[PDB]
């Protein structure tokens, strides 16, 4: 009783999606894009996020834009058998995961990839088969590496708190996790996974994004994206 | 293709279901509203937002997917609703749809559900004080008044003969789209009486008995 309006390659639409497999809530998914013969240029060419909001339409309402999306889904679907991506908003808890989703979705993606096409000597294993000057995607990319450091050390304190592998935020999956895995599969696919993590460097990070890719609502709403 | 989103009660909803006809676009359109109170009872134009799929592109909000609509059919068989920025006919028109989209809609049904007395009409089977709907309504009165004068100057404007002449010219226009639905949406209400009527605005009141023969106007609405 679901429909939704997306673009498969739209990273929200991405977290959109994978919050509604999560759910487990039956949602007729229609993929507006176009095929790529008819494009001169590829998605990533082109990219504007600003302009590529998803829509959700449930009954009556139609809600528009990624994050009030996945609002909507987290407070109209209270069922009993549905899970829930966020804890109760009164639990000590719920400000770490707001806290580290606002982080993971503050990240400019889109300057991430534009700064990945235009200086591919930056990537690593690049999935593309291949403001504006390498000094500023050295800057962003060290923040990133920052922010990337910070969910290093919380990993490191659920690894320390387990002795049931936990998520980022705790043992349940939370729209934090959403966002980082989202994240992570994104610069995966634009080849800055190595520089961030990978043969010796952030190992917590990188047996986070393998136990991902695992996952069973991960993996079918994902993978074939990339490729 | 395109796909419209939309409430049939909603306002801006019909404003761009009108103006898909009167550019005569192919258009499939699904009503979403449900079958406990009525819509007038709860009333959040805000809350309601139209959008239009278009092919690749997803466009929220009436206004925008009227522009959008402008801008993007381009083709010579489909009618312009609106003149080219470079004219001078342009400002006159964006003017007046400007002020027919500032007016709040939202107020005025809201206090004639709450004050069923100052509806002459109704055609239902500090905002909540009266004073805050009469003053509202003179407001209202103020700009059909401004509407009056530009349609009294079109009366000057054409001759004897010819095609009867809309708000801001001879061909229909966004601004005619604004001013029809606002007041369809008044006689629905029953403050169209208070504004025109029985020899009250009769420029206004003949524009709109003039919009009621129009068969875009009478398809969609």
């Amino acid at each position: 009783h679901l429909i939704l309006y997306h673009w498969t390659h739209s990273f929200s639409s991405q977290k959109v999606r994978l919050v509604i497999a999560e759910k487990a809530l039956k949602c007729e998914e229609h993929d507006v894009s176009l095929p790529l013969s008819e494009h001169n240029e590829p998605w990533f060419m082109r990219l504007n996020s600003a302009g590529e909001v998803p829509v959700l339409v449930h009954g009556e309402n139609i809600i528009c834009e990624a994050t009030q999306i996945i609002d909507y889904l987290e407070q109209t679907f209270l069922d009993e058998r549905t899970p829930r991506l966020m804890p109760d908003e009164g639990s000590m808890y719920y400000p770490r995961v707001q806290h580290y989703r606002e982080l993971l979705d503050s990240l400019p993606m889109d300057a991430y990839t534009h700064g990945c096409i235009l200086h591919p000597e930056l990537t690593v294993d690049s999935m593309i088969p291949a403001h504006d000057n390498v000094k500023y995607l050295k800057k962003i990319l060290d923040e990133l590496e920052k922010v990337l450091d910070q969910v290093e050390t919380e990993l490191q304190r659920r690894n320390e708190e387990t002795p049931n592998q936990p998520w980022l935020c705790g043992e349940s999956f939370t729209l934090a996790d959403v966002s980082l895995a989202v994240t992570l599969h994104r610069l995966k696919f634009l080849g800055f996974a190595r520089r961030n993590w990978g043969h010796g460097k952030r190992p917590n990070l990188e047996t986070y994004y393998e136990r991902v890719l695992k996952r069973k609502t991960f993996n079918k709403v994902l993978g074939h994206v990339n490729n």
